[PDB]
C-alpha cells in the first residue's frame, strides 16, 4: 500500500492511498471524506488484479490543506472537478469509480460530465432531498455538531455499530474534526446539485446503483424510483449507509464483480 | 357502527362491520385477518361521507366458521373470490378497496379480475417472495407458532410497539389463535400467487401502491421497482406493515384523499 500526498493546481494537497496493478478502480469517500474506511477492501480489491486508489476529500481528514472554496457550498459538480484533478495528477486516464452519499453524487457527475474518463460508476445512497434537520446543524457550535453527528453515524446509519467503533480512536478523532466542516459545507448544497434531474441522461449509461438493505425505505426511496425510470441497474448491499465499513468483504466482492462485468462488456 | 355476521354460499360465516353512507370503501385485512385493527379509521373515513365496510377474513378471528379450503393453500385469487362473495351478500356493487400484505395481493386480484366491481385499489406491502423463515413455522406446534409470530409482529413489523400493544388483550387473544392458521395456510402459497408478475396488465389501472416509510428497504424493494415499471402511483405511509394501527389518522386521511381523487377522475 502506497500512502502519500499529491498537490493539485486548484490548491488542494491530497492525502491518498494506492495498491495493486491493473485497471484503475477509484473509491470516493462519502461526505465525511475519510478514506481509512476503505482500508480492508482496498487490499481485497487490488488482489484481484486492479490498481485501487482512494483519498481523503478536500478539507477533510488528511486532505485538509485546501482552499475554503473546496469544502464550502459544496456541489456534486465541484467534487467531480476535484476528483478529476487528482486523477490527472496520478495519471489515471480511465477509471471505474465508487461513491456513496455526496460521493455518489460525485461519481454520477463524473460519469456524465467526463465520460471519456469513466469506465463505469457505482453509486450508493445518493441524496436528492434537502433535510432540514441536517441543514440546521450548520449553525451550531463545532462541539455540538460533532456530538450530534457522531451519534447519528454510530446509532442510526452505520449499519453495524461494532464495525463503526472498530474504525478506531484515530479515525474517530479525524471524523470529530470533519463533522462541522461537512455540516457547514454539504447538506444545504449537495442535494439540489444531484445530477439525476434528467432521467434520460442516465439511460444506457454504465451505472450500477445500490441502497442499503437495512436502510429505512423512506431514506433513498427516490433512488429506487429514479434508477428504475432510467432503466439503470438497481440493487441492495447489506447494511445501511456505509457498506464498506459494515460489510467490507461483501463490498469488495461487489466492486470487483461489477468492474469485471464492465470490462467484459467494453471488450 | 353495524357489527354483525353474514353467511355466504361458499360456507363462510363472516364477521363484518359497517359504518356510514355514501360511496363504498372496503378495508381488507392483512393475513392475520383481524378487522378490529381498522376500528379508529373506519369512523374517521365514514365521517367524510363514505360507507365503510370491513370484516374478519375466513378462518380467522370472528370469521372462523368456514370450510378448510378457505384458509388452507390460500392464494390472492381465492381471497378475491371470497371478498366478492361478501360484497355480493352486502349488496355492495362498486367499491374502493384497501389491502395490506395478503390483502394487498387480494385487492390487486380484485381490481384485475372484477374491474366492474372495483373503483380503485390501494395496496400496501405486497409479498412477492417466498420467505423460508416464515414458511418453516408451519410445521411447529401451535403454541410455538403463536409465541414466535406474536413477537415478530410486535418487534419486527408493527411500526409502533405502543400502538400494537394497545390493540389490547381481546384482540391479541384472537391473533394468538390466528397465527397457526395463517402460518399453515398463507406463506407457502400467497407469494407465488402475486398478481403483479404481468407488469403491462397493471399499466393504466386505478391502483395506488404504498410501502412503510420505516420498513427496511429490502422488504418491499420489489414493490417499488414493479410499481415504477408499470407507471403505477407509488408512495410511502408512516410506520411499517400496519399503518392503520401505528398511524390511524394518517391512514384514514390517505384512504379518504385517494378515494376522492378517483371519484373526481371517474366523473372526468
Ligand atoms: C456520510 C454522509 O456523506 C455525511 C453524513 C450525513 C449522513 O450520513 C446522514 C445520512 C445520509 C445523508 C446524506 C446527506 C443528506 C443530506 O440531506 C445532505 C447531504 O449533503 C448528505
Ligand atoms: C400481516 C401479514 O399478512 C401476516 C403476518 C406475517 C408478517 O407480517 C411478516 C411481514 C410481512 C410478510 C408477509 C408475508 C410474507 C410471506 O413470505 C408470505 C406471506 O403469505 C405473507
Ligand atoms: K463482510
Ligand atoms: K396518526
Amino acid at each position: 500500500r502506497t500512502r502519500s500526498t499529491i498537490s493539485t493546481p486548484n490548491g488542494i494537497t491530497w492525502y491518498y492511498e494506492q495498491e495493486g496493478t491493473g485497471p484503475d478502480i477509484v473509491l470516493v469517500p462519502d461526505g465525511l471524506g475519510e478514506c481509512q474506511m476503505f482500508d480492508s477492501s482496498v487490499s481485497q480489491i487490488a488482489a484481484q488484479g486492479f490498481r485501487v486508489t482512494t483519498f481523503d476529500m478536500p478539507g477533510m481528514s488528511r486532505s485538509a490543506k485546501a482552499p475554503a472554496e473546496t469544502y464550502t457550498e459544496v456541489t456534486a459538480q465541484k467534487l467531480a472537478s476535484y476528483v478529476i484533478s487528482i486523477l490527472d495528477a496520478l495519471d489515471i486516464k480511465h477509471a471505474t469509480v465508487w461513491g456513496c452519499s455526496s460521493g455518489a453524487s460525485t461519481v454520477v457527475a463524473l460519469l456524465l460530465g467526463y465520460p471519456d474518463r469513466i469506465r463505469n460508476a457505482m453509486c450508493h445512497e445518493l441524496p436528492t432531498k434537502l433535510l432540514d434537520h441536517l441543514s440546521n446543524t450548520a449553525v451550531l457550535e463545532d462541539e455540538e455538531i460533532s456530538n450530534i453527528l457522531a451519534n447519528v453515524m454510530l446509532n442510526d446509519v452505520s449499519g453495524g455499530s461494532e464495525a463503526w467503533q472498530a474504525l478506531g480512536v484515530e479515525v474517530h478523532a479525524r471524523l470529530h474534526k470533519n463533522y462541522p466542516v461537512w455540516a457547514r459545507g454539504y447538506p444545504r448544497t449537495i442535494p439540489p446539485s444531484a445530477p439525476v434531474q434528467d432521467v434520460e441522461a442516465l439511460r444506457g449509461k454504465p451505472l450500477d446503483w445500490t441502497v442499503g438493505a437495512a436502510t429505512p425505505t423512506e431514506s433513498f426511496f427516490d433512488n429506487i424510483v429514479t434508477a428504475t425510470k432510467a432503466g439503470v441497474n438497481i440493487g441492495l448491499l447489506p447494511g445501511m449507509h456505509f457498506p464498506y465499513v459494515s460489510h467490507p468483504d461483501v463490498f469488495a466482492k461487489y466492486v470487483v464483480e461489477t468492474t469485471q462485468k464492465h470490462l467484459w462488456n467494453s471488450s
